[PDB]
């Protein structure tokens, strides 16, 4: 049985809906698609919905499209982005064109609820501690966030938390290895991001706030040192070690003296976030397990995911057979409990 659909023009298209989603109202347009924010009044919940724009206009459009659906359908966890429902107009492949997304409405990301000020220790433990638990769950699908920053965390005013792979509402979250377009990534690029978030809730402030990419490394060198031995072995690239080779060697300060009053707990968690070395930076799961947190950690629900296969997103294929794809994705949709 099909729901009953509704056509009403929205952000300039003929939006066409199942009657469950009432009141649409516009939060946001662009090259994407656009957003509104409805009541649905089948589950009684405020939600956003996504019409994708020109989806199946190229095989980069229609790719992108895919993935978008197949990595939305498999999330399933309290602290990232799900789908509620995923719906087309369309009653058979052949009239295939449009794709709407629902999931949760989502009106403040985490800027929007701390602005600028310093959280109390419970409050940054409890926010952390959700983004890590968040973060256990992607990385166990063998996905990397690589993009981790205040903008791209939706918190309602609860404070849960859930991580986004888009701006809700800077390049100062992201690990120094993705600064120097490094080859190869861990896991830890997203832990980097996770220990700046975690300072600033602390303190108030950006930890490094860099006008520009040579500033920015400039500054994390200054609190983490320039690269030991050890690290200076794992260089690939001959200018990249010619470049370090040269550096005026530089200790990594006290964090203690920079984090100065937190609790020592705290202080202990971003020593292990925020090393250079990527190989040493502690994991989601074991910063989950780490004492700051013992108030919130329950080793029985910090739940994983079934690995991803990325590679059926990263085939060569054709407009009609990414479409059909598309489709089947949308027809094998089970809304979640
Ligand atoms: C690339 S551009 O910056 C961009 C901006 C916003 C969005 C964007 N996409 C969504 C959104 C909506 C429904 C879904 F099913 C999935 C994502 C939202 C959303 C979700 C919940 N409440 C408010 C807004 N914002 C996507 C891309
Ligand atoms: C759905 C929210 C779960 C978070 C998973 C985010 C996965 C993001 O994956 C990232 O997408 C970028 C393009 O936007 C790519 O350039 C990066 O290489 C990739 O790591
Ligand atoms: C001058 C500033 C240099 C920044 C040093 C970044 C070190 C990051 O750490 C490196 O991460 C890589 C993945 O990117 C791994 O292959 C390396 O083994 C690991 O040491």
């Amino acid at each position: 049985e099909r729901p009953t659909f509704y056509r009403q023009e929205l952000n300039k298209t003929i939006w066409e809906v199942p009657e469950r989603y009432q009141n649409l109202s516009p939060v946001g347009s662009g090259a994407y698609g656009s957003v509104c924010a409805a009541f649905d009044t089948k589950t009684g919940l405020r939600v956003a919905v996504k019409k994708l724009s020109r989806p199946f206009q190229s095989i980069i459009h229609a790719k992108r499209t895919y993935r978008e659906l197949r990595l939305l359908k498999h999330m399933k966890h309290e602290n990232v982005i799900g789908l509620l429902d995923v719906f087309t107009p369309a009653r058979s492949l052949e009239e295939f064109n449009d794709v709407y997304l629902v999931t949760h409405l989502m009106g403040a990301d985490l800027n929007n609820i701390v602005k600028s000020q310093k959280l109390t220790d419970d409050h940054v433990q409890f926010l952390i501690y959700q983004i890590l638990r968040g973060l256990k769950y992607i990385h166990s699908a063998d996905i990397i966030h690589r993009d981790l920053k205040p903008s791209n965390l939706a918190v309602n005013e609860d404070s849960e938390l859930k991580i986004l792979d888009f701006g809700l509402c800077t390049r100062w979250y992201r690990a120094p290895e993705i600064m120097l377009n490094w080859m190869h990534y861990n896991q830890t690029v997203d832990i980097w991001s996770v220990g700046c978030i975690m300072a600033e809730l602390l303190t108030g402030r950006t930890l490094f706030p860099g006008t520009d990419h040579i500033d920015q490394l400039k500054l994390i060198l200054r609190l983490v040192g320039t690269p030991g031995a050890e690290l200076l072995k794992k260089i690939s690239s001959e200018s990249a070690r010619n470049y370090i080779q040269s550096l005026t060697q530089m200790p990594k300060m006290n964090f203690a003296n920079v984090f100065i009053g937190a609790n020592p707990l705290a202080v202990d968690l971003l020593e292990k976030m925020l090393v250079l070395d990527s190989d040493k930076r502690i994991t989601a799961a074991q910063a989950l397990a780490h004492a700051y947190f013992a108030q919130y950690h329950d080793p029985d629900d910090e739940p994983v995911a079934d690995p991803y296969d990325q590679s059926l997103e990263s085939r060569d294929l054709l407009i009609d057979e990414w479409k059909s794809l598309t489709y089947d994705e949308v027809i094998s949709f089970v809304p979640p409990p």
